[PDB]
């Protein structure tokens, strides 16, 4: 009633279609090319999209170990994000930032022990508190020459910090460690943004 | 030494390339079209393949609930696989087959309770034992008119039964229920093959 196509095609519209729509936002060229490529493929062989999606899901450990590597890597070259501005509080910002970025980058090796990891949560929370503590001090004293989109980034950092805490508290419900590594990595990118906005 | 391309592209060759190679076996047309589509896409935006793969992994619950549905469905229309051959042992085969296919199809609702599920493992093992018990009896008494690729299917059923047991014992190590639903579904297809080989 109220109306075709077989049930095995479901994941094309349930899984693949929402991927392409969020992909048309960043690169229409590829998103369009892939869209019709899958559509033609499913008309050829019904259920093929599922077979594809299942094979991707099977490489979970590969993707986990890849994101792990990606998070560890995302602490290298901190000398790229150092400020020229004088003097004391900006050095302190640079430290609190580097410190936090490192603590985060080393999560994939701390998440094994529950004893080590519960300490790291306390350790990250301390680095974030001391990070924002330093930011607001520059926001109160030093004259914000040429720029003040820094405030937007400070708010953006907060959004990614609470999101990190949310996925962290979700980890003690799911067991899905991958979401923690992605969220942690995301937070490092946000830290980098603030730092670069002090430069650019 | 011994040699390019960035690290974010890794999953294209680690995850996507092995998908296409196992896909060229079933449908070269689509596999080829998708291959170059992704390749062009990664040359455009480095890391896009990862973003795609991550979005697919996020729809895990969708894919789990889809495979669940697919397994329950895979017991419908058993009248399609009923034998014309006379008389008593073939009816018994049909029963032992239907019984097993149903027990399997109802796993996604039994896997919640550990008490119900450990019983189902015992219950499936009983249906398989009694299934093979019946097969060998037709293989010993009744004259195998026109066909005897049935023996190949009997061996193929066994291969998918031990594989089911293997992924089942892996479930008590992984917690990944999806592999159980896929393997169970696979075993139903094998059951159907034997039955259809008695017909065709």
């Amino acid at each position: 009633x109220x109306x075709t196509t077989s049930m095995v095609s479901m994941p094309l519209y349930a899984v693949m279609y929402p991927v392409f729509n969020e992909l048309e936002r960043v690169n229409l060229s590829a998103a369009q090319t892939l869209r019709a490529a899958f559509i033609k493929a499913e008309k050829e062989n019904p259920g093929l999209t599922q077979d594809i999606i299942m094979k991707i899901l099977e490489k979970k450990s590969v993707e986990v170990n890849f994101t792990e590597s990606l998070l560890r890597m995302a602490a290298d070259d901190v000398e790229e994000y150092m400020i020229e501005r004088p003097e004391p509080e900006f050095q302190d910002l640079n430290e609190k930032a580097r410190a936090l970025k490192q603590i985060l980058s080393k999560i994939p090796d701390e998440i094994n022990d529950r004893v080590r990891f519960l300490q790291t949560i306390k350790d990250i929370a301390s680095a974030i508190k001391e990070l924002l503590d330093t930011v607001n001090n520059v926001f109160k004293k030093y004259q914000y020459q040429n720029r003040r989109a820094l405030e937007h980034q400070k708010k953006e950092f907060v959004k990614y910090s609470k999101s990190f805490s949310d996925t962290l508290k979700t980890y003690f419900k799911d067991g899905k460690a991958i979401n923690v590594f992605v969220s942690a990595n995301r937070l490092i990118h946000q830290t980098n943004l603030i730092l670069q906005t002090f430069k650019t």
